[PDB]
């Protein structure tokens, strides 16, 4: 029901950090809200401790990183010695306790879902992948940089841009004068509807 | 409305190709399913692109791959010689013209959709990316790599897990002599949840 373009819900629920309001604990920065429907499952403990390692790359595109579960918060601090033990590393985020099914009837939640959140708390994408497969994460951390530059520019990213590749200039996109002003390193309409111009950063 | 489990619904529909009915074409492999809102637009045009390019991996991994568009075929075959000249490729694959939106709405069809169906024509994934955000299409192929090798053996695969890495013992399976005889390379129980196996294949 939940889309992207509609505002990510707003939500007041306890942590293992305490209690996170959502939109003022973001506040200016962009948002990831990863979902596991259970705690002390083998999948999810990879999926954590490989965010807890990618604190320094979340927070060098000032992202914050959000987990969600029912279990209580008690549960979630067991869980993090499991992920901490087992992962080799330190969890660094909150993990919410949705005892209550408060958050989960917002974010209309075997499958994982994933938000990620802009700075107006608009949902920018959703990625749900079933219990047998774990995310990569590094495709996250490249859509992040796709999604930041495309709202700063009036661009879009091909296919397997990477921070740094050559982008589109967006299609709406059609005063001369304009694309002038904002591309003084130029394009080259390689078809006239695709309009090749280096990363403009 | 069309979610993970669900079986791919079956049409019959023009192509670059000729006329595809998707579930006789599909046969015995996987599918991909690509979804774009329209012909002659640039991200789609350097995806298109680079899934020609890719015709070797998703073969070796014996998936078939669609393209679908509302344009006509006789557009698609106009496309194809822009994404040719443009991409440095040649185009392998149908385009489906789906003119009358017979496809579209079996499909629940700016945002672009894209659906990996199974041997059994059961829908695996669904990813929807918006118009900004080309796709990365080494997550395709690793999602496929999971899919196939968690459908032959009773594993999921670990975070940040390519074709090769070492996985996990599906939580469901707890019969020690049946776990003994799928996995004689052994485990290590980390956690009593958390039982590491070697790549069984
Ligand atoms: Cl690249
Ligand atoms: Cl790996």
């Amino acid at each position: 029901m939940l889309r992207l373009g509609d505002i990510a819900p707003d939500f007041e629920q306890d942590s293992s950090e305490g209690r996170i309001r959502l939109h003022e604990w973001l506040g200016d920065s962009w948002g990831v809200l990863f979902s596991h429907p259970a705690d002390f499952t083998p999948v999810c403990t990879t999926e954590l401790g490989f965010t807890a390692k990618l604190k320094d790359q979340f927070a060098q595109r000032g992202v914050k990183v959000l987990a969600l579960s029912v279990d209580p918060v008690d549960s979630h601090l067991k869980w993090i010695d499991d992920i901490n033990e087992t992962q080799d590393t330190r969890v660094n985020f909150p993990i919410i306790a949705d005892a209550d099914r408060k958050v989960s009837e917002l974010y209309d939640l075997t499958v994982r879902s994933l938000f990620i959140i802009d700075p107006n708390k608009k949902v920018r994408l959703i990625i749900t992948y079933p219990a047998s497969t774990g995310r990569n994460f590094n495709e996250i951390l490249r859509v992040i940089d796709s999604l930041q530059l495309t709202d700063e520019h009036k661009v879009a990213t091909p296919a397997n841009w990477e921070d740094g590749d050559e982008v589109v200039i967006v299609p709406s996109l059609k005063d001369e004068e304009e694309i002038k002003r904002r591309f003084p390193k130029g394009y080259r309409a390689v078809k006239p509807y695709l309009r090749l111009t280096p990363q403009p950063n």
